[PDB]
């Protein structure tokens, strides 16, 4: 069934990349994207997306984007449940990115 | 910035519509989104999509859609942090739909 | 760059299908995607777009949607020429009905 | 019925704005939009998009975007006739140059 994701965003950390003995490695990072209908000053908010990534992408990833980054996004919305260490469920949901696209650096308003 | 989703999956549940004293409706259903990658027998998963719908298309929300019925969604991606009642932080990722589509009823591969 | 479009509509006459000389096959159909608002005159507007599909999705749908079927389509946007045409070149159909 | 596009391209040329005999702004551009993956050639191919945006928006298109700029669109797949054509029509438009 259909389920797109587009997005366009800037990243709060670098990417982190972990790995599972199955050999698999898994980006992770989160996208702050401004929301275009409250794009004015006194109501600037931003919502702050899950995004994943895995095998090649994900090491281009870690490689070429960073902290503030402009970052485009373009995947799917996928749910997770597991356990956490202490014993309570936890649901997630993702972006799992089919691709990302690198736009501009950290400081492109005042270097450019 | 771009926040682009769109979705079809059938509903879990029907449509709760509860309000606040602000006097506005908010219109809430879980849509179950089959994978298309994993469409074939013996591998078969759905993801579970929070929506959110608000004013006039919350309440032809209710009227029209019901558990099992078919449905598209078309909207952004938003994130929300509160407090339950146990004093527990609790972050949502929620779709809040600009347009929902009625497509199929309930049982339309047996009726069909 | 991204390009993604994605459409619900239902198709016009029924799906067409050819091969390429290297063996691929190529379905094309065209949808018709009713607008969700209506004009300033309130009447409902629908476009006609021409979708593409490959390989087996394309027998896919030359077996199973007919004239009227709902679909959906998921894919990019891309452009070819001679007339410039613009189709959306589907990576995934959903087959709404039976 | 959904019908939704999103695109990130640069201008080809710059941006044209006219108005209509009810006063409303009309900006038009074409985005050059590479594709993501390369053909079985191994060449990069873009494609060549019409967008179409309204009233400020199409303002803020014409002062603040040039030929090359980088920009980001989201909107509508619309269909006009006479010659067919196929435009997006931008709802939204996301300027990534300053
Ligand atoms: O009714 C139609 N209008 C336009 C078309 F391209 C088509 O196939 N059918
Ligand atoms: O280089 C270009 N190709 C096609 C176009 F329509 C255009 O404006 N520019």
């Amino acid at each position: 069934m259909l389920n797109r994701v587009v997005l366009v965003g800037r990243l709060t950390k670098d990417p982190e990349l972990r790995s599972t003995p199955n050999g698999v490695n898994v980006g992770t990072f989160t996208l702050a994207v401004n929301r275009t209908f409250t794009n004015a000053q006194g109501e600037r908010e931003a919502d702050f997306i899950n995004v994943v990534v895995f095998k090649k992408q994900a090491e281009n990833v870690k490689n070429y984007l960073s902290k503030g980054s402009l970052a485009g996004v373009d995947g799917r919305l996928q749910t997770r449940n597991y356990e956490n260490k202490d014993g309570q469920r936890v649901f997630v949901t993702e972006v799992v990115a089919d691709s990302v696209q690198f736009l501009e650096p950290k400081n492109n308003n005042q270097q450019q």
